[PDB]
């Protein structure tokens, strides 16, 4: 339901308040249209974003991807994500999707935002599948309920974002191999959910945590299954010297030419977001590994990240 005379700021007492990020009442045209819009924070001081709470229409929306920039891709109301979602790094906050539970943070733990450093815009982006739902005009304010605190949390959340870029899958081409490795050389972090992303011709994705040569699972996954947050069996610590490994499973068929890493949908990715969390004053919002340092090493990859559901 859209908001009208009270605003997208609720106080929820001295310090806290909710901050609703919803869609300025729209009606897509095509079936698979991608809505997204900015709301800049209220605070310009430092505040923790410590609880999401989705307002999707449950006919309408597919899924709801909520970022942290500075740069929104664009001014106005609204806009196509073709367009983009951010100029500058789009930081994945919150995903929502429909046959899939989004899991909460764990108390004490807070997204960083605004200040000097943290995201000053928040960009939601709306997906929506079919429009047999809005065949009588309706105008659509579906979007995410955000918890903001002054208060300084004890424990912030981050993501490090393992990503390929130089991928190339020939038309085809039975199984290609996506594989990112980095060494980790911050402070501990502690993995506790997991999002997968890849278009048309991924098989599955797997990101493990690899200690003294010794694999450890942090979250394997099909990417045509819905692409939320799911959690960690088991909370994945990361410390300096460890190395994070992912790999993502393509296949070239039904492709007449080849397929590389880029934004439009006939081109790939192979994205692997891990949430985590660190001790505050250890803490850092976002890490990103794009290379590949130790292509060697993945001969020892356990079987399971080869083969799909
Ligand atoms: O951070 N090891 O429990
Ligand atoms: O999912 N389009 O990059
Ligand atoms: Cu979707
Ligand atoms: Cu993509
Ligand atoms: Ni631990």
């Amino acid at each position: 339901e859209c908001l009208g005379t009270i605003g997208p700021v609720t106080p929820l007492d001295a310090s806290d308040f909710a901050l609703d990020i919803r869609m300025p009442g729209v009606t897509p045209k095509e079936s698979d249209t991608y809505f997204c819009m900015s709301m800049r924070l209220p605070v310009d001081e430092e505040a923790f974003v410590i609880d999401f709470k989705p307002r999707a229409s449950m006919d309408t929306v597919h899924h709801m991807l909520l970022f942290g920039c500075n740069m929104p891709s664009s001014t106005g109301s609204y806009w196509f994500c073709d367009e983009g979602t951010c100029t500058d790094k789009a930081n994945i906050l919150y995903a929502w999707a429909r046959n899939a539970p989004p899991t909460r943070l764990p108390k004490g733990v807070g997204f960083r935002v605004g200040g000097e450093t943290g995201s000053k815009y928040f960009v939601l982006q709306v997906h929506y599948g079919d429009i047999s739902a809005f065949r009588d005009n309706h105008k659509d304010c579906s979007g995410v309920s955000v918890h903001l605190t002054r208060v300084p949390q004890p424990l912030i959340a981050g993501m490090y974002l393992m990503m390929s870029v130089d991928t190339v899958i020939p038309p085809g081409e039975k199984v290609v191999n996506a594989d990112i490795s980095c060494q980790y050389k911050m402070y501990p972090m502690h993995v506790f959910a997991y999002r997968v992303h890849t278009h048309h011709l991924g098989k599955v994705v797997s990101g493990y945590r690899v200690r003294n040569g010794q694999w450890t699972l942090i979250g394997r996954q099909n990417p045509q299954l819905p692409q939320a947050f799911y959690p960690v069996e088991h909370p994945v610590d990361v410390t300096f010297g460890d190395i994070l490994a992912a790999r993502c499973v393509f296949t070239g068929e039904g492709r007449t030419e080849a397929t590389h890493i880029g934004g439009t949908s006939s081109d790939e990715m192979c994205n692997l977001y891990i949430m985590y969390y660190m001790e505050a004053k250890y803490a850092l919002s976002f890490m990103t590994c794009t290379k590949n340092v130790a292509p060697d090493m993945f001969r020892t990859i356990p079987a399971e990240a080869n083969i799909p559901i």
